[PDB]
């Protein structure tokens, strides 16, 4: 064994960094005698350079093995003081005996060997020391899981007061130890993860100390809410111990996060799942009364499940996947056939009665089947991270520590997991290979415990059954994760800027074989397609599903077509005019949709929040006291998910980047969970007016809830570009004004108040786009433009409160309609100025002039630059996604020129060493010398690129993208040093001294992994350069050349 080289935490960043360059001279200069040039001098000079830096290390942990009591590290750290202190000699005989012969031959096999062990070694000993002090707040974390659960056992005042005496200094010394830990890790989104999760510990404070207070005022003075005052707790201490355990999960990360994908997943579930309870109830609506009217709010509920319960099947499974979206077409075609014979013929026949009943019948079937899937994928998620947890615990226990008390906890609390796994997944065969190896642990663990109670253990039968359960707990552990992997992962689908690029490799491109999905983004837009679709009317329906339709045509063109061998010919030339210029206009309808879409929406904002207040905070009840304030808190929940929804929509079919769209994402999140606890708060803080909590703790939720809506409304417009968004709310106050001005003298009351309404939070809320687009950028100039057309918008909302709420008992025409008509275009002006504030200030469009070279009767330069790459030079052996993501790379860089801008050169160059290094993976055997030189030119190379990108962003003026370019190019330069040394480590590797094929090949695919995230972070700093350098100031530092590539240049 050898398990990995982890470079994440700057401490360990500095250390491996000149340790690989350490060994850099001594791995080209071993080569180099192979071939011609037997010369290897006086190798005491550079292995004084090793020594130091090694020494410095052994140092601090031969005092850490005297002084730390931990045992995990008493047998961890001789493993690191091994390979290191042994091979740190070996290397060190070889200066020794190459000296008197230069030439020795065997001693060409103690420097490869010794060279690995200073990787090996040194990676070993600093990841002991790293894994205790993540041990320090693993144990602090675990204590505040305890005391929550304590929580609820807490029933007085007084020993209140002591409860937040305890969890306050608690949570105190978590807060100030996440902080050493955020600054000091390598992995910029390691560090999103912890501060979130902090951020959320945060939030919930608050409702802690809020929910202990109506527990208290609830216990001494009992109401009908002592029902919701539990559950308010409960929310909170387990959404609390979630966020606890998430921590947790972070915090022991090596590589990048696979469990990441299985607990965002099931939260697409979560969410999905709401969202279909919510027009449940128009469904069984439809279905009940024969004939309630078609197309209208019934129709298009039952359809919106289907769609909804679509989405769930695509992320659940593969036979248990066919089932859902196979139940989905079954109740799909089912539902449209009792809305063509009912719709139509109009008769509730015996049959049509039977239909529509084994329609609903499946419909709740289909609500079990989703349900059952989200029971199974979280629960799946939550057995896996309890084993990890208790796995390294529980190994103190079968390494011989003669006397076990609780370290049965460990194996059989383990076990419990396992068997767990086995019923919780389907496919009943791997189910069965997870219960066989457990029943077999389970023997050998009765062996060891019959023999803990009778004595032995210290002899030969005892060891050799030990240490034979440590081995096949790994492969029932390594079973248990091929459980939830194995079986259901599709994978990434985020934005749409990725999957059209996604979606545009696979098919502009026959460049096939690599399972992930450029053909699910195909799936995708079907989707996106199907569920903005049902939200509207008629005439968008048939233009949408056009588009939709055509996707899938054109798109299956290829499936069939060039899958046996044909087109870059022809066929594949004519599906690449039109599929590309289809996506083209499916997304400019898609995001056209949503834009109106979002205009409509979040209009109101704000309407659910009052009208409760009034019920509780407004007791002395004339009407019915409940039921009027009950029927009002079901409309709170209704538009609250309505605009719930409405967000993910944009978040997965805007302009969110990679961070944005997982934004909105958890902001959904926590909306959806709190929009009971909101209307759960009214419950029981206004069933009894006059309370201290009333009021209180109702306006503490209140709160915290608006905190996550105002959040919700910064993200959503991050992602659907102002510009546009202006006119879908234009337009539309138009008609919404129009439509109060015909209603102008029949029906009036509260119509124009509706009328009065709109203008309201319409104009005010271009009033927020405005403001928020000011303190996004600088740029005098147009920072300037926009508060001009700013303070025109509200010196007109005002006067239109006056003139319009005069009218309502309504005077002449000459008083009414003329003075609310002539500042009602007064609205539009200053709106249509705001406008104009927006499109390019700079010389107008006048630009048209041709140049009519007329002449009879009777140049230039850039032409020489560019190159190209091979396709098949040499790689027949094994995996070559290397090649793959140098190809992702030229294939956007190429788009541009590279004279006047190096970062254009810096990063064609960085896709043909990408290239080389490709080929130099499976062959090489002796081209170890360019394999190195390889890498360090990619870093240089990288060096290039990152220093151009910090210039790029200072100029431009415009805070988003500006942030947006720095984050995406400051990882950068870790990325790029973490290729040196890992560059470094296959170069010793991939030779034939004990050659562990597990250790080749688990170097390869961290080399791998290394150099998919750099040739994908470049190319995302190419774009994000580019928008960068759109807007850049009068006095701008520099401006490089930016200009496609045709047959131009």
């Amino acid at each position: 064994v050898p398990r990995m080289p982890v470079f994440h935490t700057r401490t360990i960043e500095s250390i491996l960094e000149p340790v690989a360059q350490q060994i850099s001279h001594l791995v080209i200069m071993h080569e180099e005698g192979e071939v011609d040039g037997k010369a290897i001098p006086d190798l005491t000079a550079p292995v004084s350079a090793v020594q130091a830096a090694v020494s410095n290390l052994v140092r601090v942990g031969k005092e850490t093995v005297q002084t730390t009591e931990d045992q995990i590290l008493k047998r961890d750290m001789p493993p690191a003081f091994i390979k290191v202190e042994n091979a740190c000699t070996k290397l060190v005989r070889a200066a020794q005996m190459l000296q008197a012969d230069p030439y020795s031959v065997p001693a060409r096999d103690y420097l490869i060997d010794g060279s690995r062990g200073i990787l090996s070694g040194t990676s070993d000993l600093l990841l002991t020391f790293d894994e205790a002090e993540v041990r320090k707040i693993i144990r602090v974390c675990k204590g505040i899981l305890e005391y929550l659960t304590v929580a609820e056992v807490v029933e007085t005042m007084e020993d209140l007061v002591t409860y937040t005496k305890n969890l306050g200094p608690g949570m105190t010394k978590m807060a100030k130890m996440i902080d050493e830990r955020q600054q000091e890790l390598t992995h910029q989104e390691h560090r999103v993860m912890l501060v979130n999760s902090m951020n959320t510990v945060k939030e919930l404070l608050p409702v802690l100390i809020s929910a202990m207070k109506i527990f208290v005022t609830t216990k001494n003075t009992k109401s009908q809410g002592i029902e919701e005052a539990l559950k308010n707790r409960n929310f909170t201490v387990e959404k609390m111990s979630a966020e606890i355990n998430e921590i947790i999960r972070v915090l022991q990360l090596t590589s990048w996060d696979e469990d990441a994908w299985a607990s965002k997943d099931t939260e697409a579930m979560k969410r999905a799942l709401a969202l279909i309870d919510s027009k449940m109830n128009q469904a069984k609506g439809w279905l009940r009364d024969p004939n309630a009217p078609p197309g209208d709010a019934g129709e298009q509920a039952i359809r919106q499940i289907l769609d909804e319960a679509g989405k769930a099947g695509e992320l659940c499974a593969g036979k248990e996947r066919r089932e859902i979206l196979g139940t989905c077409k079954t109740l799909g075609q089912m539902t449209d056939q009792l809305a063509d014979l009912r719709a139509r013929g109009q008769g509730a026949t015996p049959m049509a009665m039977q239909k529509a009943q084994q329609v609903s019948q499946g419909l709740d079937l289909l609500t079990a089947k989703v349900e059952n899937a989200a029971r199974k994928l979280e629960a799946m998620t939550n057995s896996k991270q309890a084993i990890a947890k208790k796995i390294d615990a529980a190994q103190n226990w079968l390494a011989d520590p003669n006397g076990g008390s609780e370290g049965e906890e460990h194996i059989r609390g383990i076990m419990s997991e396992a068997r767990k796994v086995a019923e919780l997944c389907e496919e009943p065969k791997e189910r069965d290979d997870i219960l066989r190896s457990l029943g077999e642990i389970s023997a050998l663990t009765a062996k060891l415990s019959d023999l803990r109670r009778h004595g032995k253990g210290d002899s030969p039968e005892a060891r050799a059954l030990a240490k034979q359960i440590a081995t096949s707990l790994q492969n029932l552990q390594s079973k248990t994760n091929r459980a939830v992997a194995n079986t259901r992962p599709v994978k990434a689908a985020v934005h749409l800027e990725g999957k059209i690029e996604q979606a545009q490799r696979w098919i502009d491109n026959p460049t096939v074989d690599d399972r992930g999905v450029g053909q699910a983004a195909i799936r995708g837009l079907v989707a996106e397609g199907r569920r903005l679709a049902n939200v509207m009317m008629g005439p968008y329906r048939q233009d949408l599903l056009a588009k939709c339709d055509r996707v899938d045509q054109l798109a299956a063109q290829l499936a069939d077509l060039a899958a046996r061998g044909e087109g870059e010919s022809p066929q594949a030339r004519a599906i690449a005019a039109q599929l590309q210029d289809s996506l083209k206009d499916l997304k400019a309808r898609m995001q056209e949709a949503m834009t109106q879409e979002v205009s409509d929406v979040f209009s109101d904002t704000t309407t659910p929040i009052k009208l409760l207040a009034v019920a509780a905070t407004a007791p002395s009840d004339t009407p019915n006291r409940e039921e009027v304030f009950e029927e009002r808190a079901a409309n709170f929940e209704n538009h609250a998910a309505r605009l719930g929804a409405t967000a993910e929509k944009a978040a997965a079919v805007g302009t969110a980047n990679k961070t944005t769209v997982e934004g909105i994402q958890a902001t959904v999140k926590s909306a959806r969970e709190l929009t009971p606890q909101v209307v759960s708060a009214a419950r029981i803080l206004l069933r009894n007016p006059g309370n201290q909590a009333a009021y209180e703790h109702f306006e503490t939720m209140k709160n915290q809830w608006i905190d996550n809506v105002e959040k919700m409304t910064g993200l959503v417009d991050e992602a659907i570009d102002t510009k546009s968004l202006l006119d879908a709310s234009e337009e539309a106050i138009k008609k919404d004004l129009d439509k109060c001005k015909v209603a102008m003298a029949n029906m009036q009351p509260q119509m124009l108040v509706a009328g009065a309404t709109s203008i309201a939070r319409r104009a005010n809320r271009i009033l927020l786009v405005a403001k928020r687009e000011v303190e996004n950028s600088e740029d005098p100039k147009f920072r300037e433009a926009v508060k001009a057309a700013s303070d025109e918008l509200s010196k007109t909302i005002s006067p239109m409160v006056m003139d319009a709420k005069a009218v309502a008992g309504n005077i002449s025409d000459p008083g009414l309609q003329k003075s609310f008509l002539d500042s009602g275009y007064r609205i539009l002006g200053a709106v249509a100025k705001v406008r104009e504030a927006f499109q390019p200030q700079e010389p107008d469009f006048p630009p048209p002039p041709p140049d009519l070279e007329h002449l009879h009767l009777t140049p230039p330069p850039p032409e020489e630059k560019d190159e190209e790459f091979p396709e098949q030079k040499a790689g027949e052996a094994i995996n070559q996604p290397m090649m793959m993501a140098a190809r992702q790379l030229h294939d956007e860089a190429r788009k541009w020129s590279s004279k006047g801008n190096d970062i254009i050169a810096a990063a064609k160059r960085m896709a043909l060493l990408m290239a080389e290094m490709s080929r130099l993976v499976r062959g090489g055997s002796g081209n170890k010398r360019a394999l190195i030189q390889c890498a360090k030119d990619i870093a240089k190379a990288s060096d290039e690129v990152t220093r151009l990108a910090k210039e790029v962003a200072k100029q431009c003026t415009d805070k988003r993208i500006r942030t947006n370019l720095l984050q995406v190019c400051e990882r950068i330069p870790t990325i790029s040093t973490q290729l040196k040394i890992l560059s470094t480590v296959k170069a010793t590797m991939l030779g034939r001294t004990n050659i562990s094929d597990e250790e080749s090949e688990q170097a390869t695919e961290m080399l791998v992994h290394n150099a998919q995230n750099l040739m994908q972070s470049v190319k995302e700093t190419v774009r994000e350069a580019e928008a960068a350098s759109i807007k850049i100031r009068t006095d701008a530092g520099f401006t490089l050349r930016w200009v496609r590539k045709t047959p131009w240049y």
